[PDB]
């Protein structure tokens, strides 16, 4: 990792940029939240911008990031390079309306590839919030989160989960 | 971990808060009782704020960590982010009467996923401790500890764990 | 890695270069896009330089880097070094027209060593990538995708991928 | 494995009895491959019975394992305990037309859990064969093989992979 | 691996089958020349039997199975199942002219997936050898071995690997 | 570890505090007794404070720190976090007389979970330095280091291992 | 293996067949060397078969066993197929004049891919065996040793490792 | 590594000295390219300095190393101490007429101990640079690369690879 | 390790105190070497502190430490913490007369728990070194090192191994 | 290892022959001597075969062996084909008076390449056994144990070690 | 192992004959324990022949043995073959009176390289065992079992280990 | 290791001192040339000063070492402390006339513990430096290296290794 005794990292996040790239797992959802926490005491009315190249992850570390984004009083911009795949594309949605954008070349996946009792819970968890920020029905979410396909841009956008592209 | 020579975790204890992440051993409970104790030594009279997403730990390592919260006399909230689960419950709802909080998406479970008599008499701690924070009495705590199930902040807050959310 | 507190990257990356070495994945492709993005915040009109030795990669972190590439306002100059292939022509022949360099003694190669329909998908993108950069046929860069073989940079100027050697 | 200086799975092939459980790969492809041409050499008019339970495998090894099912003389008797699931369903619906049956608490799936093009002409191979195995059409097939769930035998039965449950 | 204190495959050998599964190497050539060698002393004017499914090996343990095929008196057939790709080619298209058969499901691919002149000389060895056996010129079979693909067993018949399908 | 470019157990040993946790073995021996040698250095009159919470060692390793806090001349108070058992017990019970503090959660172990005779002498050592420390009779000790049990702050103040709880 | 109780080997040795296969070292040596010896011992007239396809090895090994092969009494053929590289050319030249034989597309190797003087000890033995058995002169045989290449079956006819093709 | 916050090989470089030890690889040759780089971006007059000790390497990362040397527009002197062998030696040789240097105990190898065509065109390539670099005929070149044999810095002399000794 | 830039070992160093801990082999005697070879060219004339605590060594290692001790003009005082045995109990006797402590409760051991010469010329140095040091006679030692033992501060005061406790 | 349901060396056991090869310790110590006795319990009058082909192994492991062979009443025959260096040739030696054969190319090698006096007392045991059996003096086995070098079969003979070769 | 369907081992043991070699644990107590009582049954009058080849083992397996031997009522004769140490020097010396015999070149150990009070138990009984079946005192036991050294059959015999030698 | 911000190492090297500790291989080789390097930059005319303490290494790094210190121009001292084997003697007696020391326990050894002819070749270059440096004979000197035993400093300065002791 290039420095700058900053990295690069460190350079960016002084620009209030923070970057979510990877599989999401408790380790990265908890820098995340802490660089959330941190941006938000230094100002609460700047916004940040969140860059998302992710193949998924698990659901709580997921549903964690998306409590954080909601709570802070700061706009945030999402931007989409590369994948946003399974809880990526939560986050990718989850984003102030009028400031969610994807690459061209950029591929959207909402299809996911305890007891028994806990897993339908977050399962039902994660239909509300799709069609609370998407606009869908559940009927429609419950649907297409079942068939084993990726999307483009302008599919996404047609879908709600984008602004533009 | 991203910088600010402070890293991300060194910038947040600047400000008082203490990160309890991951599951709890004794390493987790020994810097934990650390961060305590220096935060109490710089001043005895400013709040503290926790932030738990855990899920469990070993009941020792939990019990030092009270005993810790309850020693010194610095008053201390408490928030859930994510998960809190068997000794994180605990740290939740050992927290200053009216500053235990959670985020609307969280789960909280208080059920646990040497010599026969020794692990006995802990689970009689336990309990006693459950029922003066919780205000329940004991055979319902006994009753609740042994169903294998999540809650949600609603339900917490009926039992007793939680004051807002 | 002889330093100069700067290591030797870091001394180049003062003078506007970038160095994509090694094969290309998830890793290399994020480091790269933040090379990227904090050096078209420096400054947006200032050209870039960028050195490819590389064996090849994944698709999704190729495409990620192209777009990055074709979304910044900078000029860019490719310079190849040693090995271009697979993932590392496509960015090679990604430059700036005008700017796309190599060495006497290089070699080229553009044969390539989920489900079912996404690899097509992700297959035909290339090949319209391929087409409009290099100014060929869709059925040229198809037939000459098949062959395993590598090119001289004469082959490769009278093909379209370079401009001088 | 008990025996009879015969196994249970040798004593089982004296009654002409093939049993195909676990992942299907080349190996077992090649064992179940030569123990149908022994079995065809001992007599080639009386009838062979086979017992499924697999979770899949490769799609060259069941494509093989068709083929010889397809070639001997001898009438298939398959029946379905357990699983069979992705090239499982494919031997299971491929036996003689009135001679499939399942058990009562059976689960039957169709979905899948080189270069890019043998890929897809592997997988218009694979519709061709359930279409013409099952009376669908090919849409049907297409359609039915992306949704990622599974099947009871009455549903099974329904669609055409089985005769009686 | 079933018994019949015969196993099947040395059940499968008393009828003179030989069987040609997995990667071919040194020992699996030396296993084969020897089978060859026996069954020939068993009997120097029966026929023999070879199954092929292969995805390859090396050029040298090929090139001595071929040999000993080629030596010994005894008329040979070859039966493709599933797989015969690169070194298992050579094989199949070796056996007795009018005896070379294949299964419709079948893949054939001739494309090949020490110092630096053993290696040119063993191909000028490959290029021969294929072009007495397949009645093609040098030329053809030189820009066939480059490209990357299979064959269908038609195309293979048009070639000249194969005499029956 | 979070710093304060001090680390946190640093700044906590500038206010002369020493933390003995985890397992006690050779290295963490070397290390305790660096540190009280330095702190002794720094003053020979100022009073210095041990944390323990351990499962016990090795008794070479807990005989050498019981020898060099014998040795300084500076007060030591020690305070139990967690647990203290086997070896900690030795240096819970080895403070200064009125300054021996405990926790109303911890459990404390005084049970033991080369040649024949070197063992043998230690043990001896052993008892002659908890019968000094404790004021009981030797055949009491012999006899209470035989059950497997813990204890509670209140039954070690009755044994005479703390002053107060 | 297949087995005919016996295996494919000890088939063939029933036919006076010794097969030297894959790197020659101590343990090959020494079950070389037990046959050899028990053939003998069944009968000191009748000629014995040895096939080499190997790619060379340790020179100890190799020495010893050609003394063996030179102390018996019976008449020893040598047959290469594949390969006969280092230690086997040795083998492979030390047979019975008039009984060396080699198969079309088979490479023979001379040249070889303790302390400073057993070395050169070893490797004058090698020139004065090479030399007797192949009547050449021992200049010849030293340059010829230091090339780095193979030969074909007329190459070895007419250096003088084999008689006939 | 000691270090002068300095490390010896930064204080080296310093004085505009690059060190090749070990074996020559993808990562060697990155680093020994951007090392070359920066120097010459110091100053494009100022001479360099390389001493090389090295068994080989890779052809590849050689040529690449190669084509950076030549480029450059500073002289470049070579100093073997040690060893120089298969790539080692082209980079000695490659030095500016001239400034060609070895140590009078060292030991230079010309000789080497993907598809079967491009390994065939790097080795022309090679071929052609010695010729040139030496003032050999190819013939001569291609005799001499086959024997496995060191030179002396005498016999490096009479050949062409050196200058002085 | 805790800090005080400089570590505790170091600001050790800074009181000329060397630290002998753990098994001595060849990487502890050169950093010993090195330390008391600075330490003696900061000063020559003023004492220097060894501690020692340690089961023993290679006899190679501490006679070259032995020897470094007995070179420096300065004066050395040596204490034993915990243990003294094999290698450390000859360093503990090395030191400078009048200047041997030891704690209450130290054990040491002068029993021992290339060629067959080479190990009784080091026995007999190590006779010879011991006598000289300890003031008893040759045969006393043989005897006395033959015994599997450990030895009190008082046993090892009347042998001559320390002089004070 | 080929089999006759006898082995090859059951089947040379069958013939009064005990193989000795490989490294010399306690298992092959124990199969040796286990042999021996059992071929004693057969006959007390027939000669007994060894064949020796070693690079050698542990004292006590020969010196067992070397016992047992003086203990029996059998004469017994020592051959040595390939190595005999060591532990082998003591045993080598140890053979009945002109029964102790070698073949042409065979190397023999007499040096050899607890508490420091039992080695003494073994080496000086096999001094002595060796200067028994081959007839030199102590001095003259002392000096030739010495030098790191191998023998031919006739300095072998010159010296006592054997009879004919 | 070689056989005779009998091993070598059983073939020995068909003629009363138990081998103990290696070092003796809880496995190989077990199996000579099985072994003895088997030969019990089989005749209870008929002598037994054990063979000692051991570098000694644990206290409880050997001692369990040591009982075996002494409750069944066949006479024991004991034969030490290279090494009798630690626990074999008690089965040595446990044989019946005028029964115990020794090879020339054997060395005799009775030196031995839970809590502390059992090792003293087991010690005191190993030295009740040792006097009763020697004869030697008490006193003589320990002061003999602590020095580090091996014994001749000659000084054994002298002590009262051994009959004859 | 312990620091003064620089090392022990380094503080060392401020006073022109090079430590060459342990095994000597391609990188302890490429360090030690790079110190003296930079001490000779630093300055031409000051000596250096090396500590050997070395159980042997690789032979062409060894000869590395010494064709650096034989190039430049500054006067060298060598002291061995501990151990100078095999190679590290070549070392040891390289240094200046005059200015070659050992401590009173050293001992040294000159016995040495690709293909056939480099070694030979490089051991031949062995044998003419050590006669040109020590002033014997080179009979002598091959005679010596023969014999697998250590010297005292006595015997390597009568030998012509050392100038003083």
């Amino acid at each position: 990792i290039p420095i700058v005794a900053y990295d690069i990292y460190s350079r960016l996040l002084r620009e209030r940029i923070v970057c979510v790239m990877g599989p999401i797992d408790d380790s990265v959802a908890s820098l995340v939240i802490a660089q959330l926490l941190f941006l938000q005491s230094e100002s609460n009315k700047k916004p940040i911008h969140m860059y998302i190249n992710s193949p998924g992850g698990v659901v709580t570390a997921g549903l964690a990031i998306y409590d954080t984004m909601q709570y802070i009083l700061n706009p945030i911009c999402t931007w989409c390079v590369g994948q946003a795949a399974s809880m990526g594309s939560l986050l990718l949605a989850a984003g102030t309306p009028g400031m969610r954008h994807s690459l061209p070349n950029s591929r959207i996946m909402i299809h996911q590839p305890i007891q028994a009792e806990e897993i339908m819970k977050l399962k039902k968890q994660l239909y509300n919030i799709y069609a609370k920020h998407t606009k869908q029905s559940l009927q429609v979410i419950e649907s297409a989160m079942e068939r084993d396909r990726y999307m483009s841009p302008m599919e996404a956008q047609e879908f709600g989960i984008l602004d533009k592209v």
